[PDB]
């Protein structure tokens, strides 16, 4: 439910700068946008490698991938008009260096297609369903 709520917000705080609105895009770039933002990605780090694992929740898994795909996309939002030497571009920044750490989570999660590619190797005929030790082995 909170998942929706603030995936219905994001789209709103799109669509006032979608068509680039710059009272908006400056209002937004002062403001606690960033302190939001540094918590959804550190939820978003812990919480899609501690889904990941199990495979009995993975709809919310989708719902979080999700949020995270449409806050990007606010934050692409944010740099339709994006002049060079920018100040949302530098907010951003100060934003994406005090949580590197989660950053750096995942990223590396997303390193991963690149999990296909290591399956014919050992496949009987190409099929889809290889032995979880010959997964392991390739």
């Amino acid at each position: 439910k909170a998942i929706q709520v603030a995936k219905q917000v994001f789209n709103t705080l799109t669509e006032y700068i979608q068509g680039p609105c710059t009272g908006n895009q400056q209002s937004l770039a002062h403001s606690r946008l960033w302190d939001a933002v540094v918590g959804f990605l550190h939820v978003f780090a812990h919480m899609q490698m501690k889904l990941s694992q199990d495979s009995s929740q993975i709809e919310l898994l989708k719902e979080l991938m999700d949020l995270q795909k449409d806050m990007v996309v606010m934050l692409l939002s944010m740099l339709e008009g994006n002049v060079v030497n920018g100040t949302i571009g530098k907010q951003m920044v100060d934003m994406l260096v005090e949580s590197s750490n989660n950053v750096e989570m995942i990223l590396k999660f997303f390193d991963m297609l690149t999990s296909s590619d290591t399956f014919k190797e050992y496949d009987p005929d190409g099929k889809g369903v290889i032995s979880k030790r010959d997964f392991h082995k390739a």
